């Protein structure tokens, strides 16, 4: 006996087709927004586009291939291997794009004055092409001989009535589990995911250190200003001015040049007076500094804080994407670890296998939602496309 397999199969196929439709629609919208709006045309979004192209291919190719391989149909083993492994190419390309985004945002926060010269559109395109080539090589490695085509399941192949050179096309009969666990999961997925966690940690720490340094320079300027006011010795005001000059030159190195020239000029004026013994003439000259800091230094410090907060909010938005990739793909990899490392364990049931596959495919739908919710420039362009082109 047993429930007709077509019943559970019809649920699985319908759900896969629903995911395919949404993965295509949302990611086409991402590509159309970057094409239309020049504000979205930057190196970071070229990797966003490469990632959207990989998710479009999940809907157009990997999902029809997943439906085909679920039937266990008779096929030449290398044809079967191509259908089984093509999704691993798209997943590897997604990992390289995510890793590129992380390093791009790290270079922007650590060396912003050298960013536009080091990270160019031409260099990004070249990196995108190399990454797509490497993804085909990694994902299709079983086709080079690391496969179970040489050890066919004779009982399964006669039961389904396959011909000569043909196998019943089932993922776990043709793709070796040692490839899936050691090579694909540990080396190609887990290692870059941990590298990305490291890069994001370094982004947040760099921003936190840069923000604390800005605030320190600001309080150093205001503290020593009060030290000059409540002083009595010419060398006492001379020490507070020398400590202000250092904090002023460090704030400049982190219309703009005009405001700092007035400030450093005024410090140098009040310094020459203090060095000549004129303490009261120095203290009155230092009282003028309060007008310069309120008219130029407070505005520059506020704009530098706002830019850094924007980079932190943008780094968090992109980290959510890496987190959702990990959440959607880890169950399938973890199930494979149990199949491989625990031979005394019952194999995970069929319904759980197909639920883990469906969840990994759901990852190809989620990114356009993160862009729409967390990035204003994508959100506004999405609204323009829908309100005018669709409506
Ligand atoms: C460019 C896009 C639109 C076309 C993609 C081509 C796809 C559909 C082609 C290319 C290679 C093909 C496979 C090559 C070999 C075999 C072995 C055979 O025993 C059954 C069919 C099967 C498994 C083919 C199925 C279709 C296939 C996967
Ligand atoms: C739109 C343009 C650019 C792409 C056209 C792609 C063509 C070449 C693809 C799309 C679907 C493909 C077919 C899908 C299924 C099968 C059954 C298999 O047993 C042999 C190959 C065969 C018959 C494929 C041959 C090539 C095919 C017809
Ligand atoms: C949030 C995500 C990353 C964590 C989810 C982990 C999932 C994939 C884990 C948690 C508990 C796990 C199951 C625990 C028990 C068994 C029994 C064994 O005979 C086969 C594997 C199987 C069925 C495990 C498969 C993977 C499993 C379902
Ligand atoms: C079907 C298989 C793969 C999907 C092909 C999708 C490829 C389409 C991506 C190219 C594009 O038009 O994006 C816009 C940017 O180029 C703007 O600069
Ligand atoms: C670009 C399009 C490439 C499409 C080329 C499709 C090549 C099809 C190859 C094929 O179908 O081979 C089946 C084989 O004969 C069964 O044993
Ligand atoms: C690095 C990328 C270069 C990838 C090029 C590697 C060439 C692969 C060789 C090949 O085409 O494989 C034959 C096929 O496996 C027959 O069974
Ligand atoms: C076999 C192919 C493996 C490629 C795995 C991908 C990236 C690893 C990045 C390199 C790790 C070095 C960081 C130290
Ligand atoms: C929200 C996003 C959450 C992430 C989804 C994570 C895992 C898939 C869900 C698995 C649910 C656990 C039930 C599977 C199970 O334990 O049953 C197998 C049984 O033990 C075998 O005999
Ligand atoms: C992130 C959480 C870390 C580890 C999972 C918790 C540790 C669970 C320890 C594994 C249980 C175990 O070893 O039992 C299986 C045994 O082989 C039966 O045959
Ligand atoms: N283990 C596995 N199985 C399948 N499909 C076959 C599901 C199945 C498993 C056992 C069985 O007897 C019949 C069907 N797709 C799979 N995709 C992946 C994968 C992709 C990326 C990481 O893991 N692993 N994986
Ligand atoms: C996304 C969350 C929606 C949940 C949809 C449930 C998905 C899959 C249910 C699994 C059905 C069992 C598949 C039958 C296996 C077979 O093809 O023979
Ligand atoms: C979405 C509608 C597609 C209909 C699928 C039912 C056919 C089937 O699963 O066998
Ligand atoms: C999930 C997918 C979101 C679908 C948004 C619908 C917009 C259609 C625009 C288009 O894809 O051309
Ligand atoms: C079906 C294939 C999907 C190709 C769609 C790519 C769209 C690119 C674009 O928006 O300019
Ligand atoms: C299979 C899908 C792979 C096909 C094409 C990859 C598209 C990558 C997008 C490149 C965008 C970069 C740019 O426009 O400068
Ligand atoms: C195209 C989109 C969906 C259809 C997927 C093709 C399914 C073919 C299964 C092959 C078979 O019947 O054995
Ligand atoms: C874009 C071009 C459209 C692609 C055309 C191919 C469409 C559907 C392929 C359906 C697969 C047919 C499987 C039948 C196998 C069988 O008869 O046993
Ligand atoms: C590029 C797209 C398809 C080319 C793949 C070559 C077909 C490999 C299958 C070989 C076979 O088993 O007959
Ligand atoms: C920009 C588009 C990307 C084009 C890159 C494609 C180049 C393919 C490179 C390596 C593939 C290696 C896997 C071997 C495939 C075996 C083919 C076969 O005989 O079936
Ligand atoms: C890194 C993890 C090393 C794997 C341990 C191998 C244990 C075994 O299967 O014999
Ligand atoms: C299958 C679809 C799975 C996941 C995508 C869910 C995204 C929709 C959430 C938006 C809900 C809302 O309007 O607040
Ligand atoms: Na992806």
């Amino acid at each position: 006996d047993g429930a007709p397999p077509i019943m559970g199969s019809s649920v699985y196929i319908t759900v896969e087709l629903a995911i395919a439709v949404l993965a295509i629609l949302g990611n086409v919208l991402v590509c159309w927004a970057v094409w239309l709006n020049s504000n979205l045309q930057n190196v970071t979004n070229y990797f966003v586009v490469s990632l959207a192209a990989a998710d479009i291919a999940v809907g157009v190719l990997a999902i029809p291939f997943a439906i085909t391989i679920s039937t266990g149909f008779c096929a030449a083993c290398h044809g079967c291997l191509f259908i089984a492994c093509f999704v691993l190419v798209l997943t590897q390309s997604s990992i390289f794009s995510l890793l590129a985004i992380a390093i791009d945002r790290y270079i922007a926060i650590r060396i912003p004055l050298r960013y536009n010269g080091l990270v160019t559109g031409t260099r990004a395109k070249g990196i995108i092409a190399i990454c797509w080539v490497l993804s085909f090589a990694i994902g299709l490695t079983p086709m080079l001989g690391w496969n179970n085509c040489g050890q066919p399941k004779e009982g399964k192949n006669h039961s389904q009535g396959c011909g000569e050179g043909q196998v019943a096309c089932l993922f776990e009969d043709v793709v070796p589990m040692n490839y899936m666990v050691y090579f694909n999961f540990f080396a190609c997925v887990l290692v870059p995911l941990l590298l990305m966690l490291g890069v994001y940690l370094r982004i947040f720490l760099a921003a936190r250190r840069q923000l604390a340094d800005l605030e320190d320079n600001w309080e150093t300027l205001n503290d020593n200003l009060k030290v000059i006011e409540k002083a009595d010795n010419a060398a006492q005001v001379k020490d507070a001015l020398t400590k202000m000059r250092a904090a002023a030159l460090d704030a400049q190195k982190a219309d703009f040049r005009h405001g700092f020239d007035i400030l450093v000029g005024q410090i140098d004026d009040a310094l020459k007076l203090a060095n000549e013994g004129k303490v009261k003439e120095a203290q009155a000259a230092a009282e003028q500094l309060k007008t310069t800091r309120n008219a130029y230094i407070q505005k520059y410090l506020e704009r530098a804080r706002s830019t850094l907060q924007k980079e932190v909010h943008a780094a968090k938005s992109l980290a959510i994407i890496v987190g959702l990739f990990a959440l959607c793909w880890l169950p399938l990899h973890i199930i494979n670890c149990f199949t491989f490392f625990c031979p005394d364990c019952s194999h995970a049931p069929l319904w759980l296998m197909y639920l883990a596959i469906v969840l990994s495919h759901t990852n190809s739908v989620v990114n356009p939602f993160i862009y729409a919710y967390r990035i204003r420039e994508f959100r506004q362009t999405f609204r323009k496309i829908i309100r005018s082109h669709v409506l």
